[PDB]
């Protein structure tokens, strides 16, 4: 997966990210509304109740719903995303702490904190533990990233070593390796740019580019995670401000394409293809959310402020995976 | 641009194009109904009769029909792209054939040809000259692209040398330099693959990819013509299959997708900011044309066969600039 | 194989080349005196006699001296490189002319030609024929590298549709493809300078190099071809002009150690490792010969003009491949 | 620079370096003897006894000899190299520790550390502090490298917070950024191999490789620190293993030719080039020193053990600057 957050003219900030997986678990737009109650562990069962509610794209196929990015009513952004090789849970959660699971740390995130900080203390009584899930059959490695209403984003990652936890950070998660390894990994980079490179001779011959692009010269284009990373930095960096959300909302889905992976293009070591399953954006100040599947390119809205945010039960919205393809005249729809 | 053609497993074949230009010229999806008439030369008045209706995307600012790319009522596609540095005009037209601006081609060959032979042959008889057009004060740099029914596609190259045609051709095409050093350059990536790599050791250290996508290692990112060219044609080997029409329109805009261009990633030397525009797919069997635009990412279908083919008069679609985002509930709209 | 030609400041024109092969057939420096005659096919006994005593490094295992590189008497300057998978050779000489065995084309030209139109001029009355021989069991793919004491090069390469020249090229030649497109090829990289990117912003990050270098971001490191004429033509632009004869061979080799193959690094199909045997350099003006082989660093030197040019005999030079390791003080030599 | 070490066939330990810089102080080979003493800060007076005595590359020109790489009479190998950006020194001891320029640090640990661990275990009574020398006029950002008889391989890296150890490396190091960072990257890497990718087919066009060599697509063939360090540690896993110490100092000399910086290629922001002055070599069992300079490839050896390790005074052995060319035949010197 890949995510990145921005902020616009109109002091709105806004957080979008692709889901890069292998299946498509039964997931939906979920709205939880205010002290529904969060299960902590899947095999326990205390609930923690939460007080905000929350929309986001998710899973209720366990216990409690399962988010996997989200706003809240607060303006708190975050998303869970995938940490191979790097993801470490212990067995029993640390002396005082409770453990939680991984998969349950967005819901619990989104229903209880209002700013990155909020999201920093509210873990230091938490032990994320290797508790799995019936639907993936093991805990999935990830790492988190959070985004306040003001724009600050965070990252909290479940190392070897412990979570570590990276401030003010410039906004651009993918996947495995560590974030201060991809933060690095820019300055190798910094001569990626919008602009060509002069013209130069090679004895007699006169030496032009092809045509127009020449300034991204050593830009990657493969999928992997740290060439995702640079890609979604790097356009981030220069693709236009957006003037407000809707050309936030946009802008953030053009520079998220140039990660979106078409189903065939990557297959795991079992063979299985790895694809762009949606594309969510998200607003924290009108705490609208809005998503693209795989087989639908319009965008859909869901306001959550729209709601009845002490309504009981959870207000679901179901994927339409249909190519929403609009008719100027009578076409034959085939 | 960037082009390339597809065939479904349906034995339907469609063709689609990104539009990436530094100004938006008025363009609209133009229907032109048999015996229209186009211009050859836009300062000489002979009109040519067009046998065949057609549709696609183009401008009405100067006599004739311009189009950019479209379908016949007989099934062939074409399209128009830039080929900076290569593309020669000559001052008159050569012995015995008549001139014809490089603007027109499309129109000409869309209006009056079935196959790709017929493109081939209706050619001998013309010469593109050098006659500029108000739109963009002179004659653009072109190389043109055709896609039967069948799926034979060619390539026209009008090179320094002459007219180069390029028969049954892999089906992609972006910009300079010519077919032949594109089509060579494959061979360098051939070992750009969906799988990953084996893992291996250095002395006792375990080496293992970041996650998944690393059987790319080696595309190049940049939105260069060559690099456009590889990625296109890698992703057009690599993404499933299309099992009908709509999988075909939606899977072509998931390849170009990864060709598309952010504002203000790619700026000129004049500094003008290089960005996909539109882009645009047509099927040869349905004669429908499928478009999304950049501030729009629902697509829109006109269908030319729904029309009536002998009209007097254009039948024009107009672009809807605005982001068509479908409400679930009650979002703000802002 | 890779190779190019420099100019010294001294009005002295130089050549060199790396020998990239999966065997190591007996070759030792091979001086070849006036009128000592060339066969022009293995299974055919014309002799043609060479007016010019020439010196480089060759075979002596068939009728007539096989040369790979070497220099005249009068300062014509040439090499034989592979171009697998694109030199074609005919069955029987075109009508006129006489067949030439592919392998000869250098001792041949060497014998016989002053300038670079010399040598495309004898051409003409010789057809590239697929005769094989006893040490390759076939005849290798080739194509052709000349340079004249003036410093003009040329390329001629036996392609499908015959013959095709270069004129006055940039100097550098490797293997396959064609020149065209080798050059051609060149202008997507020519933001691979020797200066560093500016330093750049990412929000509130500095984002600066590692070190040093950076200007180069883009050139490929591989082996392959492609990627090795890219690496000799923008490494012989950028490396400082040589001041002399003894500056020039220690630049020629500087350039060609960025392609320089250690056994291991490149396996064939067979399985065979592709690495760097020798590696030659040519001055025109002095006739010296220079070679370095991949056991020993230290460069030797033969001078052409030393000889008596009108012995009877061949006058040749052994390869030394144990290390010349210089003693400072005892060392233990192992 | 780059470094590295391999392990021969013979059970023989050898490391080597190359040394990349925009001027040449003097340096010469410099033999320190037993008890010569070395100081710790060149501000203070206090002289710390060597016990070993030791051979490498280094200066004469401040108080104590400055050695940039070297072996011991016990075996212990080690370099310092550059590490912009990131090396930090303090401007006091820390409680307990002496100061110790970052300068001195090689001379100091070959001087009198046997093991790896002993040089780990030296550093913890030291504190390099931001005490500049006369020669550059700062104190140089450096990270440091030791090898030990057995071929146990250390990074020490004197970061913003604190010395960072490196315990049993892959024995590869250049420059910045931190040990952990590149070696991390080898995993983004692990596709470069020495075997050649399948054929593929597009459609129906056959696609091949131009000839040997694409397995390494991937591999960055410009001179930062960070493509350097990739292109030692791919190199020196597939060139094959050094059967013998001779084997091993070619072998080493091949790989770090891929890293080696011609005049002209590289220049800093002052325009200054930056280029590899010298090329070292040392085996831990035979205490030999070896190297080679810019201007002659002929590699010259010099033995410890073969001079008196107690004598009074400093035993040098001067560069010679001139290309040693082997004269076969009456070259012309010219």
């Amino acid at each position: 997966c890949s995510s990145l957050s921005i902020r616009t003219t109109d002091d709105k900030s806004l957080f979008a990210r692709t889901m890069d997986f292998t299946m498509e678990p039964d997931s939906k737009v979920i709205i939880v509304p205010r002290n529904y109650g969060i299960r902590l562990l899947e095999k326990e069962n205390v609930v923690i109740n939460n007080s905000y509610a929350f929309v986001g794209m998710g899973s209720t196929d366990i216990t409690s719903p399962v988010l996997y990015d989200g706003v809240n009513e607060k303006g708190l952004m975050g998303a869970m995303l995938y940490y191979a090789t790097f993801a470490t849970y212990a067995d029993e959660p640390k002396k005082g702490t409770t453990g939680i699971n991984p998969v349950y740390v967005i819901s619990q995130v989104l229903g209880n904190c209002v700013t990155v900080d909020d999201v920093i203390e509210k873990l230091t009584s938490y032990t994320l533990l290797n508790e799995a899930n019936i639907i993936l059959g093991f805990a999935p490695p990830l790492h988190y990233t959070f985004t306040d209403a003001s724009g600050e984003s965070i990252v909290i990652e479940p190392d070897k070593t412990g979570i570590t936890i990276h401030r003010k950070t410039i906004g651009v998660m993918t996947n495995s390796p560590g974030y201060e390894w991809h933060q690095t990994n820019l300055r190798a980079y910094i001569g990626v740019t919008p602009n060509p490179p002069q013209d130069i001779m090679m004895g007699d011959l006169d030496l032009t580019p092809f045509g127009q692009g020449a300034g991204g010269l050593g830009l990657p284009g493969d999928f992997t995670p740290s060439a995702r990373f640079l890609r979604v930095a790097y356009w981030k960096k220069y693709t236009e401000k957006a003037k407000n959300e809707t050309e936030g909302v946009t802008n953030l889905f053009h520079i998220l394409s140039s990660v979106n992976i078409p189903k065939g293009v990557v297959l795991t070591n079992e063979g299985k293809t790895d694809y762009t399953i949606y594309t969510s954006a998200m607003c924290a100040q009108s705490k609208n959310y809005y998503f693209k599947l795989y087989d639908n390119s319009r965008i859909s809205a869901v306001s959550l402020m729209a709601e009845n945010l002490n309504s009981q039960d959870l207000i679901t919205f179901e994927w339409d995976r249909k190519q929403d393809i609009k008719q100027l005249n009578q076409v034959n729809v085939m």
